């Protein structure tokens, strides 16, 4: 009993589910997803309702397919292709991302202790992707509130994308067993302030996840001893294999004045200049 929006539509009939890959997200084939190419199969995530789901949830799904409208289109964020309104339950469908989370595909590329290795410049360019999609997502005014390899997918072609841009328990932790307070600005922490320098503060840790090939932060670090280290102005060591600029980088993301933080705008161009500089020989 949901209103249809055409330029979305999808016939629930062109939507072949799938096996599990996760709310809930089922891997799914649309066909003719494209108007102008209704006999092509794509590859698609579908997110979809649990069984024992409450009318907020529903709430919340709805709200995430609206902002994903509102939000348009960039290619290092997942992207809204469609949705099923009509006779049956709510289908957002997604763009879907064959290589998993960025500490899925780092940790799976670490040196022999892997099917493929990263260069330097991989490693930069995946952090100049996820600025470029941040500085569009800041660009509409959204604020993520969970940027981390966590949140960025990779595509089979090795895009970047930016998840759950759409969308606490300091102690709840991750399937992986870690705490998203370790992501979080002190102001967002401690005050409840949420801004785009709050997000810059959660891609310094990003920019650490990427050089330490999908590291957990703060590893054996509880909530308590986490907030002393905060009050204490405490910030993680360098990564080896990281150079003195990109600390520096993520040094200046971490600044304890959200005003005196680089912007995402800032970011995406030091790192397309330090792209350019860095080897792909290593
Ligand atoms: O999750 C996967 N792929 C995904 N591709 N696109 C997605 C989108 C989401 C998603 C979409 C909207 C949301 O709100 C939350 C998550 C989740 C997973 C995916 C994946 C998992 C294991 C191995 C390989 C791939």
């Amino acid at each position: 009993e949901l209103p249809e929006d055409p330029r979305w539509e999808l016939p629930r009939d062109r939507l072949v589910l799938g096996k599990p890959l996760g709310g809930q997200v089922v891997l799914a084939e649309a066909i003719g997803l494209d108007k102008d190419k209704p006999n092509r199969v794509t590859k698609v995530a579908v997110k979809m309702l649990k069984s024992d789901a409450t009318e907020k949830d529903l709430s919340d799904l709805i709200s995430e397919m609206e902002m994903m409208k509102m939000i348009g289109k960039h290619k290092n964020i997942i992207n809204l292709l469609g949705a099923c309104t009509q006779d049956g339950p709510l289908y957002v469908i997604v763009e879907y991302a064959s290589k998993g989370n960025l500490r899925e595909y780092l940790q799976a590329r670490r040196p022999p202790g892997p099917e493929e290795q990263l260069s330097s410049k991989d490693l930069v360019s995946c952090a100049y992707q996820v600025a470029r999609g941040m500085e569009y997502l800041a660009s509409k005014k959204c604020i993520h509130r969970d940027l981390a390899a966590r949140n960025v997918l990779v595509t089979e072609d090795n895009v970047m994308k930016i998840a759950d841009f759409g969308l606490i328990d300091y102690y709840k932790k991750t399937t992986n067993g870690r705490l998203p307070v370790k992501w979080m600005a002190p102001e967002a922490l401690f005050d409840r302030i949420y801004t785009h320098q709050s997000d810059v503060w959660s891609f310094g840790v990003l920019l650490w996840e990427i050089f330490t090939l999908g590291g957990s932060p703060y590893p054996g670090v509880p909530v308590e001893e986490l907030f002393k280290l905060l009050k204490e102005g405490h910030r993680m060591d360098k990564p080896s294999n990281c150079t003195n600029e990109l600390y520096m980088m993520m040094r200046d993301c971490w600044h304890a004045v959200p005003s005196q933080r680089p912007t995402f705008k800032q970011l995406v161009e030091d790192l397309d200049r330090i792209v350019a500089l860095t080897s792909n020989q290593e």
